[PDB]
């Protein structure tokens, strides 16, 4: 019945278009033909949309004639539509985005709003900007509101209403405030993350209530835009806060967005919270912007997809979650947001036959488009706004082509009806029933030997109210169990030596986590020879069997994964995030190799020749010594262990002194799996008094090291001796340093570069290998990347880790305090100090976070590995000497670049050899599988941990072959070379 | 046509109209039947049947049971009581195929046959010739025979026939008529050395030769193996013409042989030409399993054909040529399918072939029927009587079974429709043909195979050898330069290089390069990189393809160069080079398959892709032994990853090494890429793998070079880039295992080959073979045996097994060690050597040795073979695991346990079950060790190339502005 009536008001809404087009679907203009072709050929529309991105950064008549050579080839090969070449192609996206933007100043923008307002119009006015990336961003940002809304307290009471049905003259429509102005929360804090849920919400709370009181000083209407899934929570609560704050003010909004799982939930729970403290609220439904993005990142973090993944899911919840606030109009004023015609009827017709006042709903659209649709809507609907952005052209192109992937989106109700003629009865069908067929339809990768395949673990989710309150708990629990003494673990038992060494806590050195037993080289020997009669019968292990023991202490760890966390947190400075990450990366590890070995472990005939059958398959080696670095204690050291375990070697393994505890993690894990005794073997000890005894020994075969080059290159050097008694040549892997540099190129997004350039370089105090400590930016954008780096940098907090809120805090112990100090100091005499932070008084191992420029290749910050909170900034005079900059250090371990040029990217491609490249992002976090992590140069030998060379590395090959013919006859293999 | 067909189907018909392992009311037809049911069981079965001979304690005997049979439950139910159900079983089946054990008894028995109608040719049984003393038993066994027949045949009534004499079989055939296997009377038979084989077996045969024609008697010559087939030919045709009046020789040709057609003209058309006389048993052939098999392994044409009809085709349109030449050719028609002769007979009449120039022969014991109706049918029915002692009966046994139980079989499928069985095999030729008409390369290249093995059965590769030696000849005595920089550099230091079989015959000289020359080869390389590492890995391959078509079209006179700079035999030095060959096609094949980079990982707004980089220079140090094989496979790994070589070769190859620069400068390889640096280790040595800009060395040799070499390169000098990467194949000292079930006959020839061949001078030569305590004399007497028959000289004459070692140096070291071992053990055989110059070492076999002397434990890299006696077989393992390597190793055994044990056990990096420890091959036995043998990297496999290459990651976020591309392998919704 009420579909039916909304099948007749979309149809009459169609016929009053008249068959228009909005201008980008009209093929008579520039903009259309473009659209076409774009929606025609993916590659064009990939190029076209990548270039309308750049395009703001090409600012010099070199950089716009080659992106434009790069993007779209030579003339003769470009689209007929498409130096006059230059000129043809900047008018016309200039125009593109003009179309969007109702004026570049706030007198423009006004004198334009007014032109609206003569043509029947509402509008509700938002600031476009870059991100904020600073405090000083977030004060321009918030002074611009203030401005404009001084210009508009001038002019609103010259202003007649919009002509309504009733109410009051004064008002538009009789009763809507005529201000109306849309903020985005995190572009008021730089540093808005729910890991500081509290920290953000009150950020973000303090600026937006300086917009709002001066909102409420001309009686105006603040809406809070909604953004993406990450600062929804923050976002709702902050509404809810300012709220509370104005119980009395009618006029503040929210958005909500209906391709959300979360918001027939969150619409329920804000309506109820309405009711409960008897205030009312508006609320502007929309479907959602960021559909893409939070796609891609739930499935690159395993979460859980925040988003309907069927678009009519989307359209059905539109029209049921409209329909429950138009049922609460008494609480909630509804503003319909969509271009959709089926919605905006479904809407119309439901209030109607809910007899809804006409003061509690209204419509809104984007200026610039569905033109035919916000035309419409003023004749049958009569109160339309318009939501209507003004500014800066550089953040208006990126808002341009934001709009023009809406519009040609293939699931686009705008190309739908305007570019690809569909069927008006498909158009405005009821979208429940859209859901049921193409769930019904949807209703019609793969592990190996009963075994799901691998998949990362999934990252802590801060989104969640659970892992957010997480943390603390688990923190306080491991206070509860300090103190202990930690004895070594050989052959199944726990011996004890007299020998102590105190771990502490490096934010805070007075709190001490336990005692660590030291082994002798007596202890290292009978370790080394418990591993030696443990190895033949873990030898004879089938791989399989290996395999479920590494499955199993995987399962260990998952079960414990908050609390294994919150070791990390005290024991070595981790953040939160970094904690959790570590003990993701150490299962991963455990479930890749797992799989790995599983998948080598079969013997595979090689050959074809019949009569004969060749096997090729892979033996452990004896005993590994594997020595772990204290940066990704359990991470590193359970990757290198478990891969000599699986492969069938047995360990003896030293952990870090300052990360013994969480070396002891891998003893629990082990020994929960059941790990047969001698196959582990933990014997943390005094390098002074063991680690030349260790590495030299005859009975061990192979050394796993992670750790600094000096140590790796003389360990090397010792293994390469063989010894009387000595079995194999030792198999060194051997992952050593990086001088890692990130190059920001002229055309780079720095909206991207500099918060990455910053977490590459200072994320757990830049303490990682693959940690950037050169940045090698293009002369031409050197002063406004540096600038918008150094403030960033200002608004971070330097201390405990434990406290969310700060983005570092102190290094691993008292040595590398002073050793990176010494280095800062150098540092400072060799270029010049751009940042150095504040840090807390008192105990605590804190360094400044510290950015130095005017460096060049021939320093020695330019040169030697840090690993501490301290970046280098080189200035490059072209692309070139950028290259042959980054190249300019014995080290090749990872590195970055931020560009928007295919020539210069494909160049770094090739040239830039390091071992993990990235593009586009940061240079640090390498994931099992999907980055394989290592290099050569001084950084290492080229293995790859978490990669599918890495446990050949652990063992050898062997061929076994069989004369299959007796007495003249051979049984016929399957694979033979027959007849 | 359709005519003669009607009457030869008739013909068969009348045979059916008018076996004992198809009889499923006895045992043997049970266990047959199920053998035909069942292909595992039959697996065992007959494996069973081929060890059981050498089950000769109760202990043996109960085991193997178990392990072929599994648990006396899971057993099928027609099966100590267990062991003498089996022994009585399976010595009755072996001797319905036997007339007797002693010449006594089989004398006895055949007198017998002949009283019921049936005439004989007599065959003695034996084990493999393995030496001359038992090519002598076997002689005398023949001459006691027809000594034994020449008492009784007078006192014999003939067979009676249609007319003639009837002191003759059928009034016209000799009543003693004997057949000898060619091959039983040299154990050396080989057709590299054609000619010493043909003599040697024909003095033999015309001992026993006389001896029948002074009893009037037949003789038949045997036909064996294909490899055998032309010396076979040539000792029928020498002794036809001495003695070319005597009208009963015979030789046997097979059908199933491609080559038949021709050689059946050939030897008719040779008969008329000598006016003489000849006599044809035309068979199918009994190798045919063996000779698909062999022919596959070496990338020859199967000599056979494959299709079973095609063999019955052949022998009916070869038949009918025998017969058409009824005047020249006497005839014995060999089958005992029913079609086949029908057929024969039909035409004969057609033909109008007189009855004394054809005549049918069955094999004792089987087709009973159709020798009872060929007696019938024919009349004229001789069975080929073989008789002897079990040990070799029992293998027979094991054939014959196989040939009935054949699902080809026409036994078998006798015993149906008879329309079928009796269809022309023209007709059913081309209806298989029909039937069949209706491994893959990747991007455009065929898939790889080994290079095809020098063949000589055939003239044109016997006669290469003599000529492309003295090609050869003619090109001595050139100055060989350093080649840098695609230039050759001459220096004033030379060594000259010899002839280590004739060290006065010097070959050329050598230009050594000095530091600064060294230096430049580098810089060369070094200039060379850049652009090379950057050639698509696609281009770099098809130079290595380039260079492997080079070396093919100079195959035969590449390997004359080592037969005379290195004392490789004919065989050794063709090896080498399709090795070379080998190590290009598959090596550029390898670069082509690693050369795309993968993506890796699956989510999307990502595009992870893993590929490889070349590291810079690579030194490759290169032993003298595999001259080109080795050289060529650890340069061309290097080139082809995208590296540049600078290349050593041993000293006293170094000619051997100017072939790589040749076949890369025919390739058009770019300039610097491949170097040529000769030179003195004690002036250069050091300072190349000291180099701060070499960053891999590729070296094969000694354990203390390559040890001094692992720890020198392991230091990082000022400039140097990367840690260098070693690739290090040192030595072996590879036992042979021989258990107590052993086959001997195989286990003594490969045993000996594994030792001796090329001096043993190969990293996987056999220098220790440990021997079960209770088959050691027997195994030992024989070894020996072969070895005093072999003989020591040049390795240009193929007549020689072995030659001279490399050099003075090593002559001396072998020298001390063959002392050395014995005073540790005693003397077994220590051959006599050629008089005069020469390298010449003895090929010498020591006893006596255990796992704490010297000669168990050091190589030696000569022909010093150590002899440990192992107590029993967990000794034997323990004691092959006893020295510091682990390179090679073999086991001969037919003990599932046992080879179970040594799979899981024995430790190297090759283990070899039932065949020689030497000669892996490409891709099928990708080569290489751990411990003190090498650092785990196997040449001729597919984790090789990544030793030269390390691995890199370029990780793109792909979403820009909230959108990415979806790409094909993403996970998304
Ligand atoms: C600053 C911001 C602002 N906002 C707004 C405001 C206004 C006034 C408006 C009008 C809007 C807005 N936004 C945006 C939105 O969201 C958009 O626009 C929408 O969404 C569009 O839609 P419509 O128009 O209704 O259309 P269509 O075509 O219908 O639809 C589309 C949609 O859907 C979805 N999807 C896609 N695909 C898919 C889906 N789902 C599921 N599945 C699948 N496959 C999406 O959503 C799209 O879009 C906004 C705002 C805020 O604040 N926030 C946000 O988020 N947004
Ligand atoms: C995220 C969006 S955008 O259009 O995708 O750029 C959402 C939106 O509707 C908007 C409207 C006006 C200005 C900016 C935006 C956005 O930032
Ligand atoms: C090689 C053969 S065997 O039967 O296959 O063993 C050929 C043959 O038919 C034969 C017949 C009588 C005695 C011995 C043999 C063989 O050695």
């Amino acid at each position: 019945e009420l579909n039916t009536k909304i099948v007749n008001r979309g149809k009459e809404f169609f016929g009053s278009i008249s068959g228009e087009k909005p201008s980008l679907f009209n093929k008579g203009a520039w903009m259309g033909k473009a659209m076409d072709w774009s929606m025609q050929n993916e590659q064009f529309k990939i190029q076209m949309f990548r270039f309308v991105d750049v395009f703001p950064s090409l600012t010099t008549s070199k950089l716009l004639t080659e992106h434009i050579r790069e993007y779209f080839g030579n003339e003769q090969d470009m689209p007929a539509f498409m130096a006059v070449l230059n000129k043809v192609l900047t008018s016309n996206i200039e125009e593109m985005a003009r179309q969007f933007i109702v004026g570049e100043t706030t007198k423009e923008a006004v004198k334009n709003l007014e032109k609206l307002r003569k043509d029947g119009f509402a509008a509700v006015v938002d600031v476009l900007g870059e991100a904020t990336l600073s405090e000083e961003e977030a004060e321009v940002y918030t002074n611009t509101y203030l401005e404009l809304l001084e210009a508009l307290k001038k002019e609103q009471g010259s202003w007649k209403g919009l002509p309504g049905k009733g109410g009051d003259p004064g008002l538009d429509w009789g009763h809507a405030p005529k201000v109306n102005i849309a903020v985005k929360p995190t572009a008021l804090f730089c540093l808005a993350n729910p890991q500081d849920f509290e920290g953000s919400v009150v950020a973000i709370l303090d600026r937006m209530r300086r917009i709002f009181k001066k909102v409420m000083e001309l009686n105006g209407f603040l809406c809070i835009d909604m953004e993406s899934y990450r600062h929804k929570e923050i976002i709702l609560e902050v509404f809810r806060r300012l709220k509370l704050e104005y119980r009395d003010y009618p006029h503040l909004g929210i958005v909500l967005q209906a391709y959300l799982k979360d918001n027939d939930k969150d619409l329920d729970d804000l309506l109820a919270w309405a009711k409960e403290h008897k205030v009312q609220i508006s609320v502007r439904l929309v479907k959602g912007a960021y559909w893409d993005y939070e796609t891609v990142k739930a499935k690159q973090n395993d979460w859980e997809v925040p988003v309907w993944t069927i678009k009519a899911e989307s359209d059905a919840a539109y029209e049921r979650q409209a329909r429950k606030i138009l049922e609460n109009h008494q609480i909630c004023h509804f503003a319909c947001a969509s271009h959709n015609i089926r919605t905006i009827s479904a809407v119309m017709e439901m209030a109607r036959e809910l007899n809804v006042p006409e003061d509690r709903y209204e419509f809104q659209v984007l200026y610039g488009m569905a033109e035919p649709v916000r035309k419409g809507i003023l004749k049958v609907a009569g109160r339309i706004r318009l939501y209507a952005p003004y500014g800066n052209m550089v953040p208006g192109m990126g808002y341009l082509v934001r709009r023009l992937l809406e519009n040609t989106a293939n699931e686009s109700f705008l190309r739908q009806s305007f570019a690809e003629d569909a069927q008006i009865e498909r158009l405005l069908e009821d979208p429940a029933v859209t859901v049921e067929r193409e769930r019904a339809a949807r209703a019609a990768r793969k592990g190996l030997g009963g075994l799901p395949p691998f998949n990362n673990e999934a990252m802590v989710d801060f989104t969640r109210a659970d892992h957010r309150a997480a943390f603390p708990k688990h923190i306080a629990q491991v206070r509860t169990q300090l103190g202990k003494t930690y004895p070594l673990f050989i052959n199944g038992k726990e011996v004890r030596t007299n020998d102590l060494i105190p771990t502490v806590n490096p934010n805070k050195p007075s709190e001490v986590l336990g005692q660590i037993c030291q082994a002798g080289t007596t202890e290292v020997g009978d370790a080394i020879a418990a591993a030696k009669a443990a190895f033949p019968a873990w030898r004879d292990t089938d791989p399989r069997t290996r395999a479920e023991y590494l499955l199993k202490a995987a399962q260990a760890a998952r079960k414990r994964l908050f609390e294994l966390s919150a070791w990390q947190v005290l024991e070595i400075g981790k953040q939160w995030d970094q904690a959790y990450a570590d003990v993701t990366e150490a299962i991963d590890f455990l479930e890749y190799y797992a799989r790995e070995m599983i998948r080598l472990g079969q013997p595979q005939r090689v050959g074809h020749a019949p009569g004969e059958l060749n096997h090729y398959f892979y033996e452990p080696k004896g005993v590994a010594a594997v020595i772990a670095p204290w940066n990704f204690p359990l991470a590193i050291s359970m990757g290198m262990a478990s891969a000599a375990i699986v492969t069938g070697n047995c360990v003896v393994f030293k952990p870090s002194g300052i990360t013994s505890i969480i070396g002891w993690h891998l003893v629990e894990l082990f020994r929960e799996a059941g790990l047969p005794e001698g196959v582990f073997n933990f014997t943390p000890g005094r390098g002074s008094v063991m680690g030349d005894y260790l590495v030299d020994h005859p009975d061990i075969s192979l050394i796993a090291f992670t750790g600094s080059m000096e140590t790796g290159l003389r360990i090397i050097e010792r293994a390469a001796k063989v010894h009387p008694g000595q079995a194999n040549v030792k198999k060194i892997i051997s992952e050593m340093g990086g001088k890692n540099a990130i190059i920001i190129d002229d055309d780079a997004d720095l909206d991207e570069a500099v918060p990455h350039v910053l977490y590459s370089a200072f994320g757990f105090q830049g303490q990682k290998c693959s940690a950037c400590s050169r940045v090698i930016v293009l002369d031409a954008v050197y002063d406004k990347f540096i600038e918008r780096l150094v403030s960033m940098a200002k608004a971070t907090k330097v201390g405990p880790s434990e406290d969310p809120a700060n983005y570092m805090g102190a290094v691993a112990d008292d040595k590398a305090m002073k050793s990176i100090k010494e280095y800062a100091e150098i540092g400072k005499r060799e270029g010049h100090v751009l940042y150095e932070s504040p840090v807390p008084a008192g105990e605590g191992y804190f360094v400044p976070m510290t950015i130095i420029g005017g460096i060049k290749p021939e320093h020695r910050i330019a040169q030697e590995e840090i690993f501490g909170p301290v970046l280098a900034v080189m200035r490059a005079k072209d692309f070139d000497q950028a290259i042959e900059w980054a190249n300019s250090t014995q080290f090749a371990l990872t590195g970055g670049i931020f560009s928007r040029s295919p020539e210069h990217l494909a160049k770094a491609r090739r040239e830039f050899r390091v071992g993990n490249l990235y593009i586009n992002r940061n240079n640090t976090g390498a994931l099992v599988e999907r980055q394989p992590f290592g290099g050569a140069r001084m950084s290492g030998v080229g293995t790859k941990a978490g990669g599918p060379d890495y446990l050949l590395h652990f063992m050898d090959p062997r061929v076994v072959t069989e004369n299959t013919m007796r007495r003249g006859f051979a049984p016929i293999e399957e694979d033979d070379d027959w007849v």
